[PDB]
């Protein structure tokens, strides 16, 4: 993996190349990426040419009167990389000061009460990966992160879902806001009908191939977690159509507008 | 993994070597190498005379007046080989010219209604593995095969289901065809009755340690895919017996003839 | 892995650095390592001055008139080891003649009927990492020790479980001795809720992250095995507390006496 060092050199070399202090940090994911505007004193960076960050820019500047750091672009298994490299960033805004994560993804819908456009926020997950022990925690433990056997029943922070669901009343949206279980698997190929039916059975509301990792290693280190995913698609039945990445678009659909007074009205939240 | 350079060169090679210029591409699977013969103007290749060809031999020849290349023979992830190399030779196959892929195996029975000696066509599949992040598609993308998220819910072709059954009707065989849904596990050991109820609860009909791998590289680089497992099996209740790999026997125990004289026949339907 | 030659040597070494020869071999698991007294003409050996063996001591004995060979301590994949690596002693055991393994472990209860202090005889198992490949018989298999594709529904050897039932009522428990289906996952991360709901739905009774591995290993090659949980825990509802390591107190509680007792009156039924 990366040494302690390893992070503390790559907090520092951002501390001392923006006057930007971030007490909160948001990981846009998958088509989710239009937050860029909105965003007040903006200064980007390419991952680039910050030392140690995985091979997509990191944007720092205030939101709705909040000081945030954004990720705009985020790292995934199934690109090849292990999961110590796909959480990197998140040990790093704790070394900045973060105190609340926010992370957000699209995501296939197992729930029939679903909707393309539905918005769930993340009560839960089941983490596939993990069960196997593929794990971003994997390894010696690190004190000065936290602790060998985090707990994870709590990790969905219980008053960010109370406040969100607030938020979206005063928002005065047409449909409601859903909430559940987000199920992570590897991919990159999309599930077929018996996979499908089978994450369903298992309790899961929402299938995607992110996020989990992000969240443990942030509990792990004490950050306060908040989560959405975008809903859109799936598949569960031998007449069909197929999936398609080409869902993207219901990232922009309208997803960006509504998504992006949401997350904006919820920085009053923290 | 290999670069796209290594499939071409392989492929090449191959194509120096024979006439032959197959259309379609079997892979037989666990005691079914039972026909080399009834292929005409047959040219045999081991694996280990072809380069870059994983640690056994592949067979060109006409099968009912169809060109074909046969595996005899195939690589198991529990052999230690990374999915990657276990699907090399699917990536050639197109190279070669290949259109359509016929994979085969056997299996331990879930359904009940199964018998030994049961021929399931696969309608579907659950990618144990590849929940957790095993995947022969992990790592960056090769355009040049295919798509970054392939859709894996119309896999086993339809009208190849639909033939075969029609086939096996003029086969005017006693018992009838079985459809169902595969499910792929690691290996090598043999499951335990908890497992086994739990496979079935998440509704596979079949168990096995292969071909699940090669149906995704297949169906990504665009080869119509079809397949099918002879089942041989197996342990539910805590009275029994255990499962053996003498049960290659049933491999042979009648199956043999009746399998080959199935693909035979369904060669004249692609 | 290692060779067949680093298992003989050393086990060639345990041989001609004591008098002592086991005839079962006892791996004790998180909060378990209280016997240690008890055992007579002891002899001990820390991990790291034996040859080969992973990065926590190794006790040769008499329990109850048994000569015996003891685990305090063992190795889990969420510290980073391979499984060869964790279950290489197993295989050491068989080469100084073991024929029986004790296994041992602390787990989560996922059986409602189940309480804190129970004690439950693992009747059967569900390998989760097995479910993707991550095996410890993954790779060339080795005759010396057993057979390419073992079976694994008759492991927990049935005579042991009904003398453990029988070795029980003689104590005079208030309480029964409970027997299950243990599930291992990899850690080292506490589950969720949903996830602890699923497992429960795939028929687990127990939840831990050790064992499994061993009892495959064991079978592989050979020994008879018996093994045990002792329950400690676990949240299904999102009112609720977290679990928490500080359950090593549980594994103090009020086991050690009876679990000590217990296996020492279990030497004299092998
Ligand atoms: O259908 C889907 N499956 C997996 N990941 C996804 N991300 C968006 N939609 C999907
Ligand atoms: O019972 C079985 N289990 C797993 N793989 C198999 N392949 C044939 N039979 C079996
Ligand atoms: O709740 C638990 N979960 C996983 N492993 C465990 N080992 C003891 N308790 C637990
Ligand atoms: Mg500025
Ligand atoms: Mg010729
Ligand atoms: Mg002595
Ligand atoms: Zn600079
Ligand atoms: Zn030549
Ligand atoms: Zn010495």
């Amino acid at each position: 993996g990366y040494t302690y060092e390893d992070y503390q050199d790559t907090a520092k070399w951002l501390l001392s190349h923006t006057e930007q202090r971030p007490q909160v940090a948001v990981i846009c994911g998958s088509g989710l990426g239009g937050l860029v505007n909105k965003l007040t004193q903006a200064q980007t960076f390419d991952y680039s040419e910050i030392p140690n960050f995985p091979e997509g820019r990191l944007v720092f500047g205030i939101l709705n009167g909040r000081a945030c750091v954004m990720m705009q672009g985020r790292f995934h298994m199934y690109e090849g990389y292990p999961f110590w490299k796909v959480t990197f960033p998140v040990r790093v805004f704790r070394l900045l000061g973060v105190e609340t994560l926010v992370v957000t993804n699209a995501a296939g819908g197992l729930n029939p009460n679903f909707e393309v456009g539905d918005i769930m926020l993340i009560r839960d997950h089941i983490n596939l990966p993990g069960f196997s022990g593929q794990n971003p925690l994997r390894g010696p433990n690190e004190e000065r992160f936290g602790v060998r056997f985090p707990a994870m029943s709590d990790a969905y922070d219980r008053d960010m879902r109370q406040k969100a669901h607030s938020t979206w009343k005063q928002m005065g949206e047409q449909r409601e806001l859903q909430e559940g279980t987000y199920v992570m698997l590897g991919g990159p190929n999309f599930e077929t009908v018996a996979e499908c039916r089978l994450l369903r059975n298992l309790g899961a509301d929402a299938v995607g191939m992110s996020t989990v990792p992000e969240v443990i290693v942030a509990r792990h280190c004490g950050l306060r977690v908040f989560g959405f995913s975008l809903i859109t698609n799936k598949v569960i039945m031998d007449s069909q159509g197929k999936a398609n990445h080409e869902e993207v678009l219901e990232a922009g659909k309208q997803a960006a507008q509504k998504l992006e007074q949401f997350v904006s009205l919820l920085m009053a939240s923290i």
